[PDB]
This record gives structure tokens, C-alpha cells and sequence, in this order.
């Protein structure tokens, strides 16, 4: 008719008469996620309560605070009276959402916050949490997925620069399976984990990947070529160092290696000569540099690896 339609938060309209009815109140109708809802409201702003009913014979509540600054959408049963779900929304938007369970109890909750921020909930049939889905307002993230037993099934924890571990379980709750992503994209991924602390190990680089072990004290990730063997060494606090061994006793070809740790840098050592340098950086990635013929000082420029073939090449 000559109705005014307003905005409601939630993402909901309201349709008001514009006119007053014999008896001073004021009709109200509501499409809402399809049911259309009806009612009749002293208030003539929109405010007020609308109702309708599902082909399931459910029971749907509208109420729309005088204010307009708030809306309660409530599913009951075919009584009216026990409640399946209910969504609260504030004008600011943040918003709680409940499904309830049939012993009326909590089986799901998920409340988002003014700043963006959420958590989602889930409770099984005991009334414990076995689902949580947080997401903070710089967009890091928890994850958590708990097996019947009541154990950790999966975590997943994201930061806001990026950074990220997630992690699985076995049926026992024993860790099975961990992935470090770095802030960079690059990865540490850890697998068949044994209740000792021992595993399998990958680095998943930009451009090629390094396979390697887990062990108590360190990753170590190995590049083997012919008689060389550069092993890669993470440390528990990240803090990288390097071995080189030659199996090669000919004193002609035979590899050396000195380790800085100041520099980050592997110098490579051939019959007395310096030949190249390689240089573990704080950004995951690896260059090579060549030494002049005569072992002096570096020649050219650094040249960032991009493929595992370019570090067995410097192995040879």
C-alpha cells in the first residue's frame, strides 16, 4: 500500500504503513531469508514484532527494537516455544547466530564483532566444544577441531603477517603431520612424526624443494652430489647452519666448506682455492657467487638459486 520501507540491521527491510489504522497502529511486512513475515506495531518507525510459520510448521519471530538499532530473529519449534535458532544483529553489525540443540542447549554459536572479528563455536551432544573458528580483526586466525575422545584432531594457527602452522593428529591425539608456513610463503613440512620426535622433513622453497629428516634438536635437509653432501641445518629457534662433506680424498678435486654463522654464508674451498660462495639468507633463499681463478675475492655478482639442479651444481 503506501508503505515506507526501511533498513534493518542484519540485512533485513521492513516495510511500515505510512498510514495509522483505526485503532493507532501501524501494519508491518518483512521478507526474511524467503517467509514473509507479518505483524501489527504501535510504533510507526518500523520497530516492533513480525511473525510467520515454515512448510516445516517452524515458528518464525521478527523483533525490531524501538530504536531500530537491534533485530531478533528467532525459529522455534511448531510449539512457538522451544527455540531452534536465533539471530541477534546490532546497527554497528556485529551479530551473535545460535542454533540450539534438542536438549535446548548450544550446538553451535558464532558471534562477529563490530571490527570484523568472529568466532565461531561448535558443542556435540555432551555440551563440550568440539569445533572453535576464531578470526581476530588483523585477520589472523585459531583453528581448532577436537575428536569424541575430547583431544586435539587438527589446529591451525594464522598470523597477521601471514604466517601460519597447522597441524594433525592421529585417532590416538599423537601429532602426526606439521606445516610451518613462513610469513614468505615458504614452508617447513613435517610428516610421519613418531611419538619419539622424529620424522620426515621437507622445505618446500620458492622454485624447488629440499627433502631431508627431523630429529630432537634439528631439521636437517640434504642435497647430495656425487662424492658432496651440503646439509642444511635448522635449529629449534630457526637458526640456520651448514656442513659440506666430500667423500672425495683427491686432493686435486676435494671440497672444503667453512661455515660463518655471522655471515650466513657457506665458503666453498678446492685445492687451497677459494671457488664460490653461498649464502644462506634470512629472506629463505639461496646465492651462489664465484671466486676469480685465483681463489682471490669474489667475481661478478650473486645469482639467486631458483632450481635444486643449481645447487648440486655448485656442488660439483
Amino acid at each position: 500500500k503506501n508503505s515506507v520501507s526501511v533498513d534493518l540491521p542484519g540485512s533485513m527491510k521492513v516495510l511500515v504503513s505510512k498510514s495509522s489504522n483505526a485503532d493507532g497502529k501501524y501494519d508491518l511486512i518483512a521478507t526474511v531469508d524467503a517467509l514473509e513475515l507479518s505483524g501489527t506495531s504501535d510504533k510507526n518507525n518500523g520497530s516492533g514484532v513480525l511473525e510467520g510459520v515454515k512448510a516445516d510448521a517452524s515458528k518464525v519471530k521478527l523483533t525490531i527494537s524501538d530504536d531500530l538499532g537491534q533485530t531478533t530473529l528467532e525459529v522455534f519449534k511448531s510449539d512457538g516455544s522451544t527455540l531452534v535458532s536465533k539471530k541477534v544483529t546490532s546497527k554497528d553489525k556485529s551479530s551473535t547466530h545460535e542454533l540450539f540443540n534438542e536438549k535446548g542447549e548450544l550446538s553451535l554459536k558464532y558471534i562477529t564483532r563490530a571490527d570484523k572479528s568472529s568466532t565461531l563455536e561448535l558443542f556435540n551432544e555432551k555440551g563440550e566444544l568440539s569445533l572453535k573458528y576464531i578470526t581476530r580483526a588483523d585477520k589472523s586466525s585459531t583453528y581448532e577441531h577436537f575428536n569424541e575422545k575430547g583431544e586435539l584432531s587438527e589446529k591451525e594457527i594464522t598470523r597477521a603477517d601471514k604466517s601460519s602452522t597447522y597441524e594433525l593428529f592421529n585417532e590416538k591425539g599423537e601429532l602426526s603431520l606439521k606445516y610451518i608456513t613462513r610469513a614468505d610463503g615458504t614452508r617447513l613440512e613435517y610428516t610421519g612424526i613418531k611419538s619419539d620426535g622424529s620424522g620426515k622433513a621437507k622445505e618446500v622453497l620458492k622454485g624447488y624443494v629440499l627433502e631431508g629428516t627431523l630429529t630432537a634438536e634439528k631439521t636437517t635437509l640434504v642435497v647430495k652430489e656425487g662424492t658432496v653432501t651440503l646439509s642444511k641445518n635448522i635449529s629449534k629457534s630457526g637458526e640456520v647452519s651448514v656442513e659440506l662433506n666430500d667423500t672425495d680424498s683427491s686432493a686435486a678435486t676435494k671440497k672444503t666448506a667453512a661455515w660463518n654463522s655471522g655471515t650466513s654464508t657457506l665458503t666453498i674451498t678446492v685445492n687451497s682455492k677459494k671457488t664460490k660462495d653461498l649464502v644462506f639468507t634470512s629472506s629463505n633463499t639461496i646465492t651462489v657467487q664465484q671466486y676469480d681463478s685465483n681463489g682471490t675475492s669474489l667475481e661478478g655478482s650473486a645469482v639467486e638459486i631458483t632450481k635444486l639442479d643449481e645447487i648440486k651444481n655448485a656442488l660439483k
